[PDB]
Parts: C-alpha cells; structure tokens; sequence
C-alpha cells in the first residue's frame, strides 16, 4: 500500500473513483481515459459529471461521449507535469517521484490561493454594492 | 517526507537514531558507518550498545571500536537483501522500491513468528514439568 496521499498517482485508484459515470462501454471518454488522463470523480449537485486532474488539480464539467480526455487536458491545463510523465509509476525513480509530489504540492497550494482570491473578489462586489446603496 | 514505517530507509534517519552512541570520531564503528550498513539504535538497559539492523532485523550488541558494521553485517546475517542493494535511495525506481519493501515485511514476520515461535516453546516446557512433577508424585 500508498500512503493516502499519494494513492491517486496510480491510475487503477483514479479509476475506482469513478462510480455512476454516465459515460461507459463504448464512449471516449471511459473511465480508464477520464483515468488515464489524470482525472479524478468528484460530482456535487449542479455538476454531476465534474472530474478533476489530481495533479494540477484543473475542473472539467460538461462532458460528452465523444471527448477525448488528453486533449481536453492539454487545451485547459497544458503547464501541468503529469502531461509530461511518460515512464508509468513503477518505472519512476523515488527521486523523479518526490520531485512531482513536489511539483504537485505547489499545484495544489496555486488552487488554494486562487479560489481564496475568487472569494475575495465575491466579497469585494457585495461591499461595493452595499456602500453603493448606502451612499445614495 | 516520506511515512514513519519508511523512513528508515534513508541513511540520514539512521543516523539521527544514535543517541549515546560510545564510538564517534575515532573508531571505525561509528554511528555513520553503522547507519551506512542499515543499523539504528535500539538500546535497552542491560545492553546500551544495542544496534538492530532496520531490514533484515537482526541485533548485535557489545561492540569495540575497531569493529566494521558491515563486515559484522555480513557475517551475522548474510542473506539480508540490503547488503545487496547498490543504487541509492532516490535512485531507486518505485518497482524496486515496493519490492525491496515487501521482502523487508517478510523478514519484520519472520521474526515475529520465531518470537512467538520460542516464547510458545518456553510456555510449553513449563506446562509439560508442571504436569510431570504432579503425575509422578502422586
Ligand atoms: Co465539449
Ligand atoms: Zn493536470
Ligand atoms: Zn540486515
């Protein structure tokens, strides 16, 4: 076994979080695609089709049977490592491993700090609309 | 930052295991070339120079300075797979890695059974006298 952590970096694992997948047998973007392709399921109520790469961590709703999970990748995120991983995990070195863990690792903090940036622009509307009321 | 169970595998944790470690500077035991052989510090009270090796599992105390760990290595245990290992830790590929981890959790097994296998031994030589000296004189 993986330390939780690093889990979704086998692809088997990335799979297996795909239960009630609307797109199966014979689509593109099958599960072992959505999987291959670095995506992840993670459905909530308005988007129940939301994938995320476990990578850089980029959210793609709206998808279709003829979509091709890579190039979907390529053109929303094409800055992210793990569309560059060419060796598969095993064939890693734990020294190119822990260099993406790492890599990863800013990802996931560059999302962090861009979704507390989109709350904070949310706020700054809703001030502005309240002083703009006000000072009529 | 690798987990707890695996972070042995990393001379530099080794290392930092030795706490009162008698043989520094100048003897060839020294907690380095003990780490460099897979040896951490595991001291107990009636042994405080106990060292155990971290994958094969093997103890050895009462060391002299000019001893070297891994010539003591290759003699008190010379199937350990670690003595085999050449590359560094991060020039191993993840296969090798998750191999190497395996057969190190066969060897941790190993001894618990033979653990359990000779406290069991001993349970049982107690029970069987305990038995003799009643159905004998009586
Ligand atoms: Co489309
Ligand atoms: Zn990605
Ligand atoms: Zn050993």
């Amino acid at each position: 076994t993986l330390p939780p952590a690093w889990q979704p970096f086998l692809k088997d694992h990335r799979i297996s979080t795909f239960k009630n997948w609307p797109f199966l047998e014979g689509c593109a973007c099958t599960p072992e695609r959505m999987a291959e392709a670095g995506f992840i399921h993670c459905p909530t109520e308005n988007e129940p089709d939301l994938a995320q790469c476990f990578f850089c961590f980029k959210e793609l709703e709206g998808w279709e049977p003829d979509d091709d999970p890579i190039e979907e990748h390529k053109k929303h995120s094409s800055g992210c490592a793990f569309l560059s991983v060419k060796k598969q995990f095993e064939e890693l070195t734990l020294g190119e491993f822990l260099k993406l863990d790492r890599e990863r690792a800013k990802n996931k903090i560059a999302k962090e700090t861009n979704n507390k940036k989109k709350e904070f622009e949310e706020t700054a509307k809703k001030v502005r609309r309240a002083i703009e009321q006000l000072a009529a």
